[PDB]
């Protein structure tokens, strides 16, 4: 009695449980390292740390390109920008670009730390106004990051209450909606087998992004002065300058379209990004008020409340650094990075990877490794101290957040500082308790384009002490 002929066989039920999760209950099965075949395209997942950092560092620019996806072609504007263009000049030039203009931002009245304290006190005061209320804390954050990456691409801010900012908001919402379903990591290409509108909501969101893009760039032309270099705009139309005295080779790569591209990958990854992690910190000292308390200790015990926090704080306030680092592993930001590719024929682990794989490191399985981490799925930012807790330590090398090689973050710097001054500067001012209904957030979390945390309320109370240090 015969067996049956079989076209196909997947491990796992699609769309069941997250992928990343999935893709690491199965390395007991496969182990680290394993591939998987849709029609032409193959690509392999990666679950160790040390075959990681074969493909991120020492392979680095061997799998520095990006895979071709429908979906993301929409809102790269096919493929400019930076985080979803493929390897070459463009991606190289954007990223050069936009990491000189991070530069810019050491020293003086345009001192990165100043622009973000200015924006967190008036994301305090804000706060202030609902006193004894529970409330989504989503919004004024949003605006809180909006406005710092704002003042670092234009020299500018948006004003309270402007609608511009419950725009942007939308097609935020409506991109992230519509870019993924899960992570960008789609076994099956679903959208190609079945007749559907995700392509075309899609291009209306990103439509809007990026008329409003076109609107400012075009104002800002006219203000454009050669001789003042302050924001990321004038890094790329400097650039544009230079390169026209006829054309370069870099004249092609800085059209308005490729500036505006670049722009807004700043934006929709800086904002939407940067607010997820200080909404899942929150989470989690809901669930771990042991926690909440020794930080609250620590902070009155090393800044008190004559004065505000400052970067300068970061070598006293050990544990709240360390529950940053703890939620970026428990809850990466990118649970399995971007999507690499390969280049060129290679190795990973003395296997061959041929040109054109998409190769995806497993980032939730270097987090959550039984053998790298204590304890791997509990919330310990102890973890992250010596015994003593008098300084940080790095306990595994099985930790990567902003990812590594050639492709890693470029805002790291800015994300670690806007994370641990929000944070400080909450802790100072407020009691943050779970609102008069007893819920509790979700930590199971929602993987999209970001690993977003479901929506959820804070009963947010002035501190008695902070109070009592105004006479
Ligand atoms: C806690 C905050 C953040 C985390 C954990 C994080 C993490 C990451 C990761 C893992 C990648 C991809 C690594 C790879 O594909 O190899 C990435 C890419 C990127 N991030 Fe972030 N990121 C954060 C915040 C930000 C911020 C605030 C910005 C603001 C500009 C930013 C801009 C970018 C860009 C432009 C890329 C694409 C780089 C490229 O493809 O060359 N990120 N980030
Ligand atoms: C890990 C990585 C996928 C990402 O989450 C990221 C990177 C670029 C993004 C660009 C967006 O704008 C437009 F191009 F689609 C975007 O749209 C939406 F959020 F508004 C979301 C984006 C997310 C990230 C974030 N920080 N570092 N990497």
């Amino acid at each position: 009695l015969l067996s049956l002929p079989l076209v196909g066989s997947l491990p796992f039920l699609p769309r069941h449980g997250h992928m990343h999760n999935n893709f690491f209950k199965l390395q007991k099965k496969y182990g680290p390292i394993y591939s998987v075949r849709m029609g032409t395209k193959t690509t392999v997942i990666v679950g160790h740390h040390q075959l990681a950092k074969e493909v991120l560092i020492k392979k680095g620019k061997d799998f520095s390109g990006r895979p071709q996806m429908a979906t993301l072609d929409i809102a790269s504007n096919n493929r400019k920008g930076i985080a979803f263009a493929d390897s070459g000049a463009h991606w190289q030039l954007h990223r050069r670009l936009a990491m000189a203009t991070f530069a810019l931002f050491k020293d003086g009245d345009q001192k990165l730390e100043k622009i973000i304290c200015q924006e967190i006190s008036t994301l305090c005061d804000m706060l202030a106004t609902h006193n004894g209320q529970s409330i989504d804390i989503s919004f004024p954050v949003f605006v809180a990051v909006t406005n710092v990456i704002s003042l670092i691409c234009f020299n500018t801010s948006y004003k309270n209450g402007d609608p511009e900012l419950n725009v942007i908001q939308n097609y935020n919402e409506g991109i992230i909606d519509n870019l993924s379903k899960d992570s960008l990591v789609d076994l099956v290409p679903w959208l190609k087998i079945f007749p559907n509108k995700t392509l075309e909501k899609l291009k209306s969101h990103v439509k809007i992004r990026n008329d409003l893009l076109n609107k400012i760039l075009e104002n800002y032309k006219e203000k454009f002065r050669s001789d003042s270099i302050t924001n990321m705009l004038d890094t790329l139309m400097q650039a544009k300058m230079n390169s026209d005295n006829g054309p370069d080779q870099d004249s092609e790569l800085l059209s308005d379209n490729h500036i505006l591209t670049t722009i807004g990958d700043i934006f929709g990854a800086g904002v939407e990004t940067t607010t997820s992690v200080v909404k899942w910190t929150l989470a989690f000292l809901l669930h771990n008020p042991q926690v909440k308390k020794k930080l609250y200790e620590e902070i009155d015990q090393n800044v008190g409340f004559s004065r505000t926090p400052t970067i300068s704080d970061r070598n006293r306030l050990l544990l709240l650094e360390a529950t940053i680092r703890e939620v970026l592993r428990l809850r990466p930001v990118a649970p399995m990075l971007i999507p690499h590719k390969a280049n060129v024929d290679s190795s990973i682990g003395e296997f061959a990877v041929d040109k054109g794989t998409e190769v995806i490191i497993n980032l939730w399985a270097l987090h959550h490794n039984e053998k790298e981490w204590h304890q791997p799925d509990q919330f310990m930012p102890e973890r992250f101290l010596n015994p003593a807790g008098t300084q940080l330590i790095s306990p595994s090398v099985s930790y990567l957040p902003f990812g590594a090689g050639p492709r890693s973050c470029i805002g790291e710097i800015l994300a670690r500082q806007e994370l641990f001054l929000i944070m400080a500067w909450l802790l100072q001012r407020f009691d943050l308790e779970v609102p008069d209904d007893g819920q509790l957030p979700s930590l199971e979390g929602i993987p999209k384009v970001v690993f977003l945390i479901d929506s959820f309320k804070v009963k947010i109370k002035v501190r008695q002490a902070w109070r009592e240090a105004q006479a």
